[PDB]
């Protein structure tokens, strides 16, 4: 049916609005960073990504896990494409005010990631002790540095470069909107700038681009109609879809986490599936609050052939594939497509 999925979504919302001194917290903890970042020479135009929102969650189960975006303007960049990755860059000045901000980080003539995670952490490192504040060093790149405030309260930060430059080649033919929220709004959203995090592919000074922004844009205005889920007669269920699969990877990544067969998966793998099959139903009738059920159904079921095809286009850069052999080994994604095919038959166990 589609009735225990709304309690699901239910108990869901009910975590999520109860009321919490967790937010508060967290924003005392960043406001007092963003400050001390500010009053130094390479991060003295540092911001948050989404002002008002110190409140992100990734990961929709946990109400006490926070993840904030510290946004760096960089102007004049040049960027190269790093090994035909499509989605990692090398970082390049055109180079007018040669002693730019941050020219303290130029190994060469590419951007050092590392010499300024390096700046960042041990400013940040220095203005915890001097606050229940400890942080916690982990591999990867971003997010840079993870905080722990109290027990239960955990916060993501991610240090990020701002360009207002045109999209790189690679994301040229993405963004597949036209016939979903038209051909005007694609156009709008790509004047609008881009991120780059720091990340490799398995270890040089590579970055990654990240549209986070895009994504929070579209989900706040979703519908092919432009009064869509403003009213009683047009209530859709697209947020109530990535939600649910969202909370299905989450439930078998716990389920499953003392094997290491779910650890590539993430969100990222979620929401793309859904936004591909957002492109796929244009219409608002195709989305009917009614339909939550049959509608979270396609959602699995596209996902489903996905993991079996290895096929999962990224939705900015058409040419890389998430579910690529050398990202993720058929074995996991075998894995994955075994366990969610069971809960699909089985009334969803981990919804209960
Ligand atoms: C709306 C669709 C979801 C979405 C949100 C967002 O914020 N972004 N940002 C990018 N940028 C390129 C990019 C390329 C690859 C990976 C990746 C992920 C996992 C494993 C291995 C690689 C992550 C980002 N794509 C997205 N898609
Ligand atoms: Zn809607």
């Amino acid at each position: 049916g589609a009735s225990k999925l709304r309690a699901v979504l239910e108990k869901l919302k009910l975590s999520r609005d109860d009321i919490s001194t967790a937010a508060g917290m967290v924003k005392g903890v960043v406001d007092h960073l963003l400050l001390r970042l500010k009053c130094d020479s390479a991060f003295r135009g540092v911001g948050l990504l989404n002002t008002g929102s110190y409140y992100e969650h990734v990961k929709i189960s946990a109400p006490n896990e926070f993840d904030v975006m510290f946004k760096l303007e960089v102007p004049r960049i040049q960027l190269e494409e790093y090994s035909n990755t499509r989605a990692y860059y090398f970082v390049k000045f055109k180079r007018n005010p040669k002693e730019n901000p941050l020219s303290q980080f130029l190994e060469g003539e590419i951007l050092s990631a590392s010499k300024m995670l390096s700046k960042f952490r041990k400013i940040i490192k220095e203005e915890i002790n001097d606050i229940d504040v400890i942080m916690k060093r982990k591999r990867g790149g971003s997010p840079a540095v993870t905080l722990l405030i109290s027990e239960k309260i955990s916060v993501d930060i991610t240090l990020a470069l701002e360009s207002k430059s045109s999209w790189p080649a690679s994301t040229q033919e993405g963004l597949r909107i036209q016939n979903w929220l038209s051909a005007k709004v694609r156009k709008q959203l790509r004047l609008k700038p881009f991120y780059l995090v720091p990340k490799h592919a398995k270890q040089e000074e590579t970055w990654r681009l990240s549209f986070s922004h895009i994504e929070k844009e579209i989900l706040n205005n979703h519908g092919k109609s432009k009064t869509c889920c403003e009213n009683k007669e047009e209530k859709c269920c697209r947020k109530d879809c990535l939600k649910l699969m969202k909370y299905l990877l989450e439930q078998l990544k716990e389920r499953f986490k003392d094997k290491k067969h779910l650890d590539k998966f993430s969100s990222y793998h979620v929401k793309t599936a859904f936004f591909h099959v957002c492109t796929q139903n244009p219409q608002d009738s195709q989305w009917d609050r009614k339909d939550l059920g049959l509608c979270f159904d396609n959602c699995v079921t596209y996902f489903l052939q996905c993991l079996r095809t290895e096929k999962l286009e990224n939705y900015f850069i058409p040419e890389f594939n998430l579910f690529s052999s050398n990202l993720i080994d058929k074995r996991s994604k075998e894995f994955l497509t075994k366990q969610i095919e069971y809960e699909r038959n089985n009334e969803f166990p981990v919804f209960d």
